[PDB]
DNA sequence: CTACTGTGTTTGAAAATCCCG
DNA sequence: CGGGATTTTCAAAC
RNA sequence: GGUGGGAGGUCUGUCCCCACCAUGGGGUGCGCGCACGUCCAAACGACCAUAUCAUCGUUGCCCUGCGACCGACGCAGGCAUGAUAUGUAACCAUGCAUUGGAAAGUGCAUGGAGCAGAAGAAACACAGUAG
């Protein structure tokens, strides 16, 4: 009953919680900030037309920019050239398939820009990164041998990454995944053996806490007959005899299955809506941004200083040592607004991450029992139309669930398409 | 005015070049 | 000075 | 004993640890006490400490005196209410320097980190919404 079944992975992340030295995480802070710069610059210069890194022209004179040519070693000599911060990110990050021109940039140009040429589009339509949207992530590659994973603790795994020195401990090493031909080895068991993929790809991201994090994607790399190139399985469990299920949704439950069984979503949001609140409005007035009375401050702050450089500049002809400067900055949000912005970002993460946990429950206990899936919607816009969930809505989402449900039955393999559920799961078993 | 959410898309392999014991 | 680690190329374009 | 939280990848409880409030009052039993069970009260992203800022009667009072009207106005003072900044919170062990003749911390480098029951697909992009 309930036993652990292996199925194959056709991918895989290994979502993991890296524990980096204070050095080793500045180290790592300054490659997401190449990486930054490195997109900010060569989107900044796709604009310009600039054939260097555009692409070529065309029957009408259109041009787009072109990725094969940002993949080149050569306009990456230029951006090292041009400054050299941008030094510190892994060639490997910005120039393989999975970089940062390659994976960004094709996504973001073909759908955010909908795929128009470069001189007929826009500036101020096309997002750049900054404070708002940064750079908190990177794609190197690495072979098993930097995978290390702690003899005695079957947890603790020892990631060695490029450009890195020290071998990160990656708490949270998912041991219900088994390697080899059938999935009856561990990682050291495949590792000498000789059956792992020689570069695996790693994605090293910071969340909105400083707290870092991995993604190791074990993938399977070709489709050649029905023997993919690399195999690996996964344990999870199922209820011993299981039977169609059509679930349902109400206003005051996450789920509601046809057995009788239901799970209460308990509001992780309204709970914690007093103290959420409270904080919103307290950094609305602390002494950082988001306050709208520092914000025009360091705006205005701005706005006389590069008038005052600009009457400086032409005017005075910036012969040696004309007047006095003054510089300044843009200011600094103080750390009395820090803690607190670091403690709402943890209690929301911590809100979110119940809800997460909560989901990944329900979903595991449904999953198995269920043979058959019988959901209404995928989406939500075919449920809003009545309103009368939107309530409920504002604080629940309904998305992380479908989706967690959608990928979980195919794990399984589980098709997916109480006296409503009862007639719902009568319904799908008709059609 | 920041911060969270629904929806779509991906997820290497092998040489060629460089370099601290 | 040399195996291994870091980099580059694989490869087209609304 | 309850409330909030910090590390052990995530959730509940516990383990370890930090800041707090009840030692109360009430529906009914039995022998001034026992509550078989629920009820209300507190304490909620800290805590103090430091100096510097609310404003429309504000943050209300003390009304410490003062001036003027016929219960009400203004002037010079304080209280803790709130909020702006800084020294400042959350497991264990080892190694280096310092605080101390010690005890115990400080700053740095590491190392390790459950138990009981559940699960563990992440990154990017682009809209829109909440506050």
């Amino acid at each position: 009953s309930l036993n652990a079944k292996k199925i194959r992975l056709e991918n895989y992340a290994m979502k993991m919680r890296l524990y980096p030295s204070p050095t080793q995480a500045e180290q790592m802070d300054k490659m997401f900030l190449a990486l930054r710069l490195a997109y900010n610059m060569t989107f900044h210069e796709v604009f310009q037309q600039n054939p260097a890194v555009c692409g070529d022209p065309d029957e009408d004179g259109n041009v787009w920019p072109s990725y094969k040519k940002m993949a080149n070693k050569t306009w990456r000599k230029a951006l090292i050239d041009q400054n050299p911060a941008i030094a510190e990110a892994p060639a490997a990050a910005i120039t393989t398939n999975n970089g940062l021109f390659l994976s960004n940039g094709q996504k973001a140009w073909k759908t955010g820009m909908h795929n128009l040429p470069a001189n007929k589009a826009d500036r101020k339509d096309f997002r750049f990164y900054s404070l708002s949207k940064p750079r908190r992530s990177f794609a190197v590659q690495i072979p098993p041998d930097c995978i290390i994973p702690s003899d005695t603790n079957q947890k603790v795994a020892r990631i060695k990454l490029p450009k890195i020195d020290g071998a990160i401990k990656a708490r949270g090493f998912n041991r219900k995944i088994w390697f080899g031909p059938d999935g009856k080895h561990t990682y050291e068991e495949a590792l000498a053996a000789h059956e792992l993929s020689n570069n695996l790809t790693v994605r090293v991201s910071k969340d909105t806490c400083g707290d870092y994090f991995i993604c190791i994607t074990f993938s399977q790399g070709k489709v050649k007959g029905d023997k993919p190139t690399w195999e690996f399985y996964q344990e999870v469990r199922v209820s011993p005899i299981p039977e169609p299920i059509g679930l349902d949704v109400g206003i005051k439950d996450i789920a509601i299955l046809n057995t009788g069984t239901k799970y209460e979503n308990k509001q992780f949001k309204r709970d914690r809506a007093a103290t959420l609140k409270k904080m919103s409005r307290q950094l609305s007035r602390r002494w950082g941004p988001a306050n709208s009375a520092f914000r025009d401050y360091n705006k205005n702050i701005r706005a006389e200083n590069r008038a005052l450089e600009k009457a400086q500049q032409d005017p005075g002809s910036s012969g040696v040592g004309p007047e006095a400067p003054v510089l300044k900055s843009v200011a600094q949000p103080s750390r009395r607004y820090l803690t607190i912005q670091k403690n709402r970002a943890k209690l929301e993460r911590k809100i979110a991450r119940r809800r997460d946990t909560y989901y990944h429950q329900v979903t595991a206990e449904v999953a198995g029992k269920s043979s058959l899936l019988a959901v209404e919607t995928l989406r939500v816009k075919n449920m809003l139309q009545n309103h009368r969930l939107a309530f409920a809505l504002s604080d629940a989402a309904m998305s992380d669930f479908i989706s967690k449900l959608k990928y979980k039955a195919r794990r399984i393999q589980v098709p997916l398409v109480i006296n409503a559920a009862k007639n719902i799961l009568a319904i799908a078993q008709n059609m």
